[PDB]
């Protein structure tokens, strides 16, 4: 499939890497990008020889802001009527796990899309924040609700009424990001944690982020409840026996299930 | 208004400030002072010239505690039918947003005066702890509450249960305070704060306080989906439009909107 | 009692100790380990001379993993029908604070009877993973649950999918520990922890603990309704007036509530 807005790849076994690609506007994301994006999402989903996927922008900018030129002129029902956004929610049901890399600037819509994927891999260069006040709006992608799951009320509310960013120093030490890295190393560290998470156990890896999410979801009585019963339904796995008994045998697994 | 507990000013353009004044008391939290609190409070949020409310205490102490000689004599039926603390649960109607300068001493309902508030600008001098256990109760404005969603189960586990104070460093490291600053500079960073949310757009401040409130509240799918229809919603509103022309003109906004 | 896979004491008043022993296989977690840590607990629970409990292994491991020996031969319907970790769910029913004492590994199901306990107190040389997935499972004890309250999603994906460990600094630095000391002083530290929560009040230890676990049940509305009803009923006891009355009196308390 040939792309406008993005660049995708296969750089290293397993893995499928989404490059962001609107250089003129710091990866601003518009509705072609959306799509584009939530396109080669799925098909890297579906692909059987790739284990998880990397999104990632420049070094300049994973993506700052969503697209303003295009919103300005936007009405509240042209907004609900063209389902604005429901691409990127899509996004999260994609199966395989998503590993951000964020360097430079992710701002507005751009942090929303690093906090929507599972890990966040930051370069030390990468700024977080929320500055949608500032242009007369709020967040609607989840800066509101999983920045602040995420960070905590207080530094939610910093960030979302003052426009301030975080470093990426900062969005660690508070629960934003996975990882940080200096900059010359992102992409060597996102495409090493991805193929590390490739080489796993699949059913394992979709079962793992499907819980995770799920804690979001429930009270934490019935969250337990829920992995409970996932973790009994691993045992019906090829895989959950491999690992054990590679395990026990101190070798290598050979993970076949899909 | 004259008040007997606190002292209040409109220092900088657009902020209004309430000072706690029990100095005897370390500004032990009474009822006299809770009702002023909430009145102050209320006239602020009804006075179209101000748009963010700052709450401070003195460089000894934001509150060392409910008033113990106050409490020491209360019943559960009298507490009960007094709606006791019911005033502090009213502040957190305000619209507009509320940052508390820490300074010293929170402890007890002043950690959790802290807590309510929706940013906090922490001196370095800044100590935030729980010791209601101490006294042979538990926390009541929170303490078991929001400090165990900013925090965590370890940490707000390990102040409810040992007394022991958090540090202003420790308590911005797990995300219970937006910023720390240096004791001398405290009240000028949060005017400063304050006085910047106070330039944003008026509506898009009450929407983003709301909807951070609103993540404590449904799981995060329900919050994606109120937060979505918010952002729809700030399409209607004048602020959106001069904030996004003004982004994309390369000037300042010029915000209307109450 | 005796126990084969774990030794009790009462190494200071007030305290219940409850240390791991199967140094064969760090601490592994299995049926027998399981069902004697909840005896120990219930017994502690019962004992009115003992007002906290402390749980740790070796120097080398507070626990190295569920033991795989064990799970390998596992069925879905076998660990329904044995109802496997529920004797772990029924720690979680003990009244009385439970610390944790962590030095070394807490991997898979030791990281989560760390989490499941009140406080984690880790020694500088603690490390904290899931690497369940490297076994083709997931956690089934809260590593996607517990963890992700305490540490945010970023890096509960990144334990959970890639099967790295937390350093003891990193873990308190999210949020997943109380405290961190030096290797020397861990049980030095947790011993005396949990003897000055023994000599607090009773009902209000019990009081805290439980409105801290209320605060994964509910949304924060009536997780603060709940908060205010148990502290309306702190009132109701001896404790209450003597801790208040101490206070006023410039003396130390003499707790007597069972
Ligand atoms: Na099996
Ligand atoms: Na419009
Ligand atoms: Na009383």
């Amino acid at each position: 499939t040939t792309y406008t807005t993005i660049a995708t790849s296969r750089p290293v076994a397993g893995v499928g890497l989404i490059r962001l690609d609107r250089p003129d506007a710091l990866n601003a994301l518009n509705q072609t990008l959306e799509a584009e994006v939530l396109d080669a999402a799925r098909d890297f989903d579906a692909d059987l020889e790739i284990g998880a996927i990397v999104v990632t922008g420049s070094e300049r900018a994973f993506a700052a802001g969503a697209d303003i030129a295009e919103m300005v002129t936007l009405t509240p029902h042209q907004a609900r009527e063209r389902n604005l956004l429901s691409g990127w929610d899509s996004l999260t049901q994609v199966r395989k796990p998503i590993v951000a890399a964020v360097a430079g600037y992710a701002l507005g819509g751009g942090c929303e899309l690093a906090m929507l994927c599972d890990l966040v891999i930051a370069a030390d260069t990468a700024r977080f924040g929320q500055p949608e006040i500032t242009l007369g709006i709020l967040p609607g992608l989840g800066g509101t609700q999983r920045l602040t799951r995420a960070v905590g009320k207080a530094k939610a509310m910093d960030l979302c009424l003052t426009g301030r960013s975080l470093t990426a120093e900062e969005a660690e030490r508070v629960g934003l990001v996975s990882r940080i890295v200096p900059a010359a190393d992102l992409l060597d560290e996102a495409l090493a944690v991805a193929q590390r998470i490739a080489r796993m156990s699949r059913p394992a890896g979709r079962a793992v982020k499907d819980a995770i999410n799920e804690a979001f979801e429930r009270p934490l009585s019935a969250g337990m409840r829920y992995e409970r019963d996932a973790f009994y339904a691993m045992f019906d796995t090829h895989d959950q026996t491999e690992g054990m008994t590679a395990f026990l045998e101190k070798r290598t697994p050979e993970f076949t299930d899909r």
